[PDB]
């Protein structure tokens, strides 16, 4: 089927919370005998690693390549390029990605548990709001006092573009259900949002009765 | 490629807010010469309508069929069936759908504009929360006084399953940015949520300074 090639930016969690944030360039659609190649513009010790010829829809056997360490050039603003060389053609496909522009710092909010909820003394809800920010990419984490909770304990939606004239900005919400006794006792809670635009990568925000 | 067949329930908006809510049965994957057929279990004047052989990924030319009026049998609890008959096989594929079970009524919340927002006297935010409900399907609409606003004026995320032991329940949030002057003046606002489980199909909830 129709061969294609794309560059995947370094996952924001990997950048702000991971060890070695990679950057991928995957050649999707090489429906034929694979033996592909790759070429990166900024190649500096970053010995691109290739993988096994995975399969896609009905046969679009795809192949990837990963560039390690790119975390430095990436935030710097450099622009990574990648050209693949498969047999089903006489021309090397190419892709180019670079950190996004027109960045907009997020505006975080910590909405208190619904008055009607805190009265059924059981499970109250804290809502987090990351509104109007630069690119879609965003991290939302929660703190119980000073301890981060398991990503598994809360629910966070995906970044959605919002109704707006002129500028393209996104939003995100997170729902942390907490044990009423805690909110009542005084236990504090915080919503930490991570974003490409924030200078200090994160923005905290705490609330308590 | 691999031929398949599925039944699509009657869109919740069409049921609660539309004229004639259909129910679709689409045969995806008939990668060959089409001339398909269809068969519904409850056929009562519901003269199923077929459409043009659309195309999918690389060639999975798909064909559909629509059953009108099914809105009655559907909420009743009946179970619709559909069997397609294409040439690439000697056996008619079949699909079966029925209104979901284990229904859970939603719990709606109208969170007040963030205190820090209502002070920059410009655009404040109202947050709606539909939490722990029966099936994913849900409608969120907004009211300014007594007038519904354009779906286009607010932002509503998708229904997400939430962190929960035992029972599978979903959540949904909606963000309505409003003109501060209004909230201040006293203008009232409401979040109306529609759900298969609610007896009166909708649940209102209003709030104002």
């Amino acid at each position: 089927c129709h061969p294609r090639l794309s560059l995947h930016r370094p996952a924001l969690e990997d950048l702000l919370l991971g060890s070695e944030a990679n950057l991928t360039c995957t050649l999707t659609g090489l429906r034929d005998a694979s033996g592909v190649t790759f070429t990166w513009t900024p190649s500096s010790g970053k010995s691109a690693v290739q993988g096994p010829p995975e399969r896609d829809l009905c046969g679009c056997y795809s192949v990837s390549s990963v560039l390690p360490g790119c975390a430095e050039p990436w935030n710097h603003g450099k622009t990574f390029t990648c050209t693949a060389a498969y047999p089903e053609s006489k021309t090397p496909l190419t892709a180019t990605l670079s950190k996004s522009g027109n960045t907009f710092r997020p505006e975080v909010h910590l909405l208190p548990p619904p008055s009607e909820e805190l009265a059924l003394n059981e499970l109250v809800t804290l809502t987090c709001l990351a509104r109007g920010f630069s690119p879609k990419d965003v991290l939302v984490r929660w703190l119980q006092g000073s301890q981060e909770l398991p990503r598994e304990k809360y629910l966070t939606w995906a970044s959605r573009q919002e109704p707006s004239q002129g500028t393209t900005t996104f939003a995100v919400t997170s729902i942390l259900r907490v044990a009423a006794e805690d909110w009542k006792k005084g236990d504090t809670f915080s919503c930490m949002v991570g974003h490409e635009a924030l200078p200090l990568a994160f923005t905290q925000k705490t609330i308590d009765r």
